[PDB]
């Protein structure tokens, strides 16, 4: 998938695609974006801590944590608590939306 | 696809799409979700015009348009001028989320 | 998915899917093709059985089963046993193709 | 897409693709399946030219061109005159399956 929805998760080795991009949480905790085999962007944190966990939360952030659960690395958007999406767009952009600001509210569970 | 960024338009016949989920700009004007076969939810605008098209807007707005130019239906969640995006979730609601509050500025034209 | 593997099943209630067309294998038993709303195709088998199942087996043989394990409908196109492929394709077009003439051989699981 | 069709080409940087899998033709004529940044597999002709096609015939052969229309590579698995698709599988294997052996005959165009 290329949304990561907030609430959810990407475990290391777990990532978004879309066409040749991937946005991958690797397991050397360097959280890559690649387009095909050239890296793109990165937050260069590999070498950092080794199975991190990229996170999309409910107050809008998007950190990447270490097994005990330390921050190795923050978009800094934190706040406002809500709905947010992390989305890997066609355009290659990994961008960052929210809140909800309307809904069919046809959702299931 | 599943995702309708602000500045992109749905003509009449067009749709999202997630599975067995299809949000359509109907040709009667009626935008509908379907699941399978099954209408779940729609703007009942059916034969209030033809060949209509879906606009997400950049101030936010998702509005059904008609050849005219005539707006037939509207979210009415018009305000800040910016990057959005109408998303077909997995969970089978259609939600609006806005701004964009960060990106890795990856991308390319 | 629009693919459906030789030694794969659908169960009831599960489909495959493109764009806008289902491919859905229905609890009442009929296998239909829908495009949007509309039935483009079907098995006819609709309320012959209740929660069948579809499978794309090995000698190439495409069988609606039901509960109690007979087949109620099948494409009868059973031969040399090896690897088969049920495709939706973008066309709308369903088709069985088969056997594999090659394969980079890269696979994994 | 992650299905290329007998009777379809894919230029120069064109590809199939399905998550962390990207099958390319590249612009140095070397045609490469990653997964992810590491080459699982390649026909080993970068370098032999420019601009190179890779086409999916009619005769079930998956042939790697030069601008020129000389061949560079091939399964050469030409044989009977049909209907076959080239797949990039979900198991990270590349295939080439026909010919069509049923179908709903639901196609348009
Ligand atoms: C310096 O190497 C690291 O960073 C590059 C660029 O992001 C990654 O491709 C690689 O896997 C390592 O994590
Ligand atoms: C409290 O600080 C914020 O940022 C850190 C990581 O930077 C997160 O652990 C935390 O949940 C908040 O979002
Ligand atoms: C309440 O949660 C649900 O609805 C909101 C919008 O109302 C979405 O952001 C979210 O993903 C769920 O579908
Ligand atoms: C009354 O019918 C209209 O509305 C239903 C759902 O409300 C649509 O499925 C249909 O195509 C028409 O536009
Ligand atoms: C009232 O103005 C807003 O709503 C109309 C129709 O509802 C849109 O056409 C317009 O662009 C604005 O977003
Ligand atoms: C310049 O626009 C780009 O960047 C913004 C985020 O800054 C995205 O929302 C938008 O879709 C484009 O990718
Ligand atoms: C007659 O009804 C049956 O067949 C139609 C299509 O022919 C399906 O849409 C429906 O679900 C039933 O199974
Ligand atoms: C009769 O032999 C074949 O046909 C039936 C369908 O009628 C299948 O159940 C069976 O496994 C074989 O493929
Ligand atoms: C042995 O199975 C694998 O290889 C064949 C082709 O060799 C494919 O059809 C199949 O899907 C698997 O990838
Ligand atoms: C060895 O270099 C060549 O082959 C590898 C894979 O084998 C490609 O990644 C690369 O682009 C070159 O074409
Ligand atoms: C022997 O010919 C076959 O193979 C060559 C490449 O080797 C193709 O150009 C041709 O169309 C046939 O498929
Ligand atoms: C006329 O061709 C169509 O039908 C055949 C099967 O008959 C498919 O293989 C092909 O891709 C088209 O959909």
């Amino acid at each position: 998938d290329n949304i990561l929805y907030s609430g959810e998760t990407l475990s290391t080795g777990e990532f978004l695609n879309y066409g040749s991009f991937v946005f991958i949480m690797q397991e050397d905790c360097n959280l890559v974006l690649y387009d095909v085999d050239k890296p793109i962007w990165a937050t260069n944190t590999g070498g950092l801590s080794r199975s991190c966990f990229l996170s999309m939360q409910t107050d809008g952030n998007l950190v990447v944590y270490n097994p005990s659960n330390k921050p190795i690395w923050a978009s800094n958007t934190g706040g406002q608590n809500g709905n947010y999406v992390c989305i890997l767009q066609k355009d290659r952009n990994v961008v960052i939306y929210g809140t909800d600001r309307w809904a069919t509210g046809t959702h299931t569970g």
